[PDB]
């Protein structure tokens, strides 16, 4: 395939078009008050949308390299979402800000390797700041709240949250269910969490939000890694006429049998999915076994005789559910026995008495943990079924917020907490010069996300930034009422991994652009 | 698949255009002297029609863009029409109003958000006006009024309607089937109605009520997620050779069995039809148990042992009729036995007795209701068949007019009750002068429906208009006859929920449209 | 209007466009408002002979060396 290759200049400014295009769509969508994006649908009537990812979700542009720059602001403001809950259009809205300044900069005759220097200590160094205007969130009165204001006003959300890491640790695995009543119900019980995700995104059942559902699926425990789809026949035609779902567990799955196993439920009959074995060597042999405990089920270890083929369903474990999403794998309510469990919990107890290394104590007390630790299961009680799906779904969002308001603490929401940190570095320096623009550019890209809020509810940017300015701490504007005050008070709250992460990661992609002098892509 | 975006004006002229489009073409036919248009039909003759919703439906334009704009009002004007009954024209006509002007001001420098604002209290005033303006209409006097009147002076559709009111309640379950002789009929039957649609489009074998109409099938009431077809061989080739409809309800039906009942109806061999079960939860257990009771069909419960597989006719439910749309399912004539359904109806009401929440003894209680309550029927008799199914036609939308006229009441019909709110609310001011521009762009957009119906039948707008405004109350213009008068003694009315539904939804979309700042499709 | 506040004092030509440009643009809004124009611009005349008494009201003479000096510099 013969490429286009573009150089410096050209290269960016394609990239800087590119990256435009996404966040001037994206980024009216910001406020509480955002302007509505139409997004067109093949067949029937478009999607009118005020929401950043979803209209992310669909800018791809024809000019490839144009297209380049717009779908490299989306890989990383999407990470940041991903580490931290939420930012995803905050992230690209500060990219722009950081791209087009710098980017103007650099071809104006500066140096680029001085602009990234000054732009990434501006923002170390508000990271810092946003550090020390965080408050923290640690007890269960603080939980709650974040909680509650994440989760709309609704005080009984803050409650559940609140009352679930009360049950199972700020750590402890928390899931979210469908309700059966008009009542919440919060139940602990045998469980797991392993950070190991699916191994094709065709495994995805609930496209809402990118994961596996599975109710009460057998599971299947291997240790071998499964590439030919033979192995299976005996065990994939029991859990076919069973008509229930089989989560797969093993070393791994090759092509041969993955690429068969895809297309066998994406429109097809038995429909299934399957993830990596927690661990690697000789923690999986054990790691892998707790897992068997918990689900009453067998490991098929090949260091013994057994094979895949010789296996039946008293082989395989069980569990009531299990969701499993780009790189988590939590199973629920194992049908394991309470006398092996607890039996299992006195054999790695004892075996921490080695205490040969802190690391094999704290590895085996990591198991323990997961064990006899357990799950935590929130089910979303409401009225009428719309009602239901909708508060479940805010519960998911309010957890997420707070299991990273726990780590990190908040800060103000409005955009407020980045005006804040920019007006306190505000004398920085470099050595270069050029470094100045770079601290500077970086500096005023951080009143970016305010300037916009202000600026989608129709009122004057300029003139809420400098009032926010003005004041101390968390004093902002709250765009939702138009009253100036403390926005933690007033309700209007960011976790601060996200608001860090989302910065952070805007300035990365910025400083990678920044630096980049040759593109190549595809002949039109 | 890379995308066109297009932003601020650009977006919005495409928009206009295509609401422009939409609504010149759908306009001309409102009054009742409406002017034809013609729309071609590929083999045969083209159809000549004064009928809106026929225009509409067949409006699409070919610049993606100008389309969403045509789409975007279509869709809302529908809703209007899913609501109340009617107003698919007019709230086409009112969106152009509004539309067309507020779209102006924007681009003439104003405040979009000021401009939504106005409008959105201007409506919000006129609906307050409306009930003011509203006459109720609740006895069995009113009721037939209401009725003969929507179906054209025909005193005995008044008659039937008011009769079947009187029967099983105003909220009780009123459908309407062939006539068999001369006369009309009324019986009223064990049935029930739960809000529930049909999961697939293609289920609808009556094209022009987009609904589904099937002639004594069996009802099958499973349990489980019907995902695979092949549960279902054995009942599927039992219904077949009795050659016979089937209803399936379920938790739901997975495209995998979904996508080939799709199939295997529309041009197939057994025609058939499923919809999702009522409730969700404990409460479907028994919600699905009643319809069980009701058509003398066996619950095929998973949590029993008992598979679709392991199922013959005997365990299918039976009833005379079942008509399924959008989302409504109602059974009519179960062919269970009185002995049951009584028996079922004192086993509810006994667990009334429980009375531990108001909602629990509330949400018994709808289930008697259901069951005990049952469904009237009206046969429509008539002479010859061209005049049956015609008459049988008027009478459901007589039907529509009157369930809408006892909820929220009459007004009068020419447009006027818009044109009498509008000089009403003619002081109104916000606090933007850009407010008063909505203001009143939303007060003149309100005079569009009378205007349009005088302009069809070739009088003067404006001088119709402004004697309509000189009066008060119910006087207006009778387009059809050219008098002015009482616009309700004279027969022209519309039901308060329609006029409304119209204008709220036309202001929703227009609303939308002054906010949108970006619109994204595919390519050419 | 940039041409004739120059034959007249030679100086606030650019002043003088800048609020003309003013005057027209949100003029022209009020236009597509559905105002009527004629009636603007009375308003607009009247706004201004009220403006012109102001000014001639806050005038105060330029009549020392340093005054002069200072209209001099700032020209
Ligand atoms: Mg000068």
């Amino acid at each position: 395939a013969a490429k286009d290759v573009k150089f410096g200049n050209d290269a960016r400014v394609k990239m800087l078009r590119g990256v435009n295009v996404l966040a001037d769509a994206v980024k009216v969508t910001l406020g509480p008050k955002g302007r509505n994006v139409v997004l067109d649908k093949s067949f029937g009537a478009p999607t009118i949308t005020k929401d950043g990812v979803s209209v992310a979700r669909e800018i791809e542009l024809e000019d490839k390299f144009e297209n380049m720059g717009a779908q490299m602001v989306k890989e990383v403001a999407s990470k940041a979402n991903d580490a931290a809950g939420d930012g995803t259009t905050t992230a690209t809205v500060l990219a722009q800000a950081i791209i087009t300044e710098g980017l103007k900069a650099v071809a104006a005759g500066m140096n680029p390797m001085d602009l990234k220097r000054g732009i990434d200590k501006a923002v170390t160094a508000a990271v810092e700041e946003l550090k020390a205007l965080s408050v923290p969130c640690s007890d269960s009165k603080a939980i709650a709240q974040v909680g509650t204001i994440s989760a709309n006003s609704d005080e009984t959300v803050g409650k559940l949250i609140a009352e679930a890491m009360d049950k199972v640790g700020k750590e402890g695995v928390i899931t979210v269910e469908d309700g059966t009543g008009l009542q919440d119900e919060l139940d602990v019980v045998e469980g797991m969490q392993f950070d190991r995700g699916y191994l094709s995104p065709y495994f995805i059942n609930k496209p809402e939000t990118g994961a596996v559902e599975l109710e009460s699926p057998f599971i299947l425990l291997a240790d071998k890694k499964i590439s030919n789809i033979r192995e299976m026949l005996p065990v994939l035609e029991a859990v076919a006429k069973a008509g229930k779902p089989l989560l797969i567990i093993a070393e791994d799955v090759e092509g041969e049998a993955l690429a068969t196993l895809v297309v066998n439920t994406m429109r097809g009959i038995v429909k299934v999915a399957a993830v990596k074995a927690p661990g690697f060597g000789d923690r999986r042999k054990a790691m892998l076994q707790d897992i068997a405990t918990l689900t009453g089920g067998t490991v098929i270890s090949e260091e013994i005789g057994m094979e895949l083929e010789k296996a039946t369903l008293e082989d395989l474990g069980q569990a009531k559910r299990v969701v499993i999403n780009k790189d988590t794998t939590t199973i629920i309510d194992g049908v394991g026995e309470e006398a092996a469990i607890q039996g299992r919990v006195a054999q790695i107890r004892q075996q921490i008495e080695e205490a040969t290394s802190d690391y094999d104590r704290e590895k085996l007390q990591e198991r323990v943990a997961k064990l006899a630790g357990g799950v935590a299961v929130i089910k979303v009680g409401a009225a009428t079924e719309v009602e239901m799906k909708e508060k479940k779904a805010r519960v998911e969002d309010a957890l997420h917020a707070t299991r990273a308001a726990v780590e990190e603490g908040v800060v103000a929401g409005g955009g407020v907490a980045l005006i804040r940190v920019a007006s306190k570095l505000a004398d920085l320096r470099g050595q270069n010069e050029d470094q100045n623009v770079g601290i500077k550019v970086a500096l005023r890209a951080m009143e970016a996300p305010l300037r916009q809020i202000v600026l989608n509810c129709g009122e004057e940017p300029s003139v809420v930034a400098n009032t926010v300015k003005g004041g101390d701490g968390n004093y902002g504007y709250n765009a939702a009422t138009e009253e100036y005050g403390n926005m933690i008070d007033m309700g209007i709250l960011d976790p601060t991994k996200v608001t860090r992460s989302a910065l952070q990661y805007a300035a990365s992609v910025a400083g990678l652009m920044i630096t980049t002098e040759c593109m190549v892509t595809d002949l039109p």
